[PDB]
């Protein structure tokens, strides 16, 4: 009786553009120096 | 009798533009200089 | 009784375009120096 | 009575344009330095 | 009474053009200079 | 009562055009100098 | 004028015995059936 | 003017005995069938 | 005027015996059946 | 003006003894049948 | 102005005995039936 | 002014004894039947 779907995770949907920096969708421990 | 669907996770729907800093969608732990 | 399907996950869904500085996914550690 | 399907994983959906700087889709430590 | 099927995992999807830069679909330990 | 299929893993499904960098799928230890 | 050090995340400090169930440090997505 | 250092990240600090089930220190994505 | 040291990262500090079980330090997609 | 040294990363760090299971430092996609 | 050095990697520092199933260090794909 | 050394990748630091099963430091698809 247990039924799972259709489920869905975005980041970055949009678009990226030009960047010139630091972009990260997911990050655990770590230093960033922009 | 259970049923799970049609969820939705969104960190940056919308452009990213130009950017120069540091844009993370998720951290733990972690510095983070700007 | 148990059924899972049709998940979804991203990380960059639209486009990237005349990157310049440091687009990662998902980091585990590590350092990054933009 | 278990069955898992159709599940997915993306990291970079649309195009990669005109990049000079670093586009890594899973990193474990490790330095950048864009 | 298991069953797995229809997986998929990707990591650049769409095109990659024109690049002057590091791409790295998946990275551990490792130093990148961009 | 084990059954395992139609599993699918790619690294870069789309072209790979006049890149002048350096592209990889998969790196363990080691440096890159883009 | 800026200095940070001997920060400090743990996620289970003390002993895990005889499970048989899910542990689970940290999870993005995905579904757990315990 | 800037310095960062000693930080520590753990997942299990103490032992883990006599495991029937699943123990996982970072999950994206993915299930889990305890 | 930047220096970072002496960071560390560990998943499974103390010892791990008799596992019956799945141990995973760091998982992305993928299904587990414990 | 940029140092960076003595990082360290770990996944087990202490013995492993009488497995009888999976063991798995770092997984990406993939399916464990414990 | 760069310099990284005395980086440090492992998976399994300590000993590994008496295994009777399955240790892997890394896995990219590939399906295990401990 | 770039410069890196003193890097270090290790896999199984410790003894390995008595293995039965199967003791992988990397692997990319493949199957395993411990
Ligand atoms: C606020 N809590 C917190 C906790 C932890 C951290 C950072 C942890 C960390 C761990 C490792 C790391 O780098 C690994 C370098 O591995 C390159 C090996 O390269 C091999 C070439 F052959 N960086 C950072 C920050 C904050
Ligand atoms: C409430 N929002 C929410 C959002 C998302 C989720 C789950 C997302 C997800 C994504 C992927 C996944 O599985 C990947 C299987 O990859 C195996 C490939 O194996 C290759 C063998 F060769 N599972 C779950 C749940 C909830």
């Amino acid at each position: 009786g247990y039924e799972v779907h259709h489920q869905k995770l975005v980041f970055f949907a949009e678009d990226v553009g030009s960047n010139k920096g630091a972009i990260i969708g997911l990050m655990v421990g770590g230093v960033v120096i922009a």
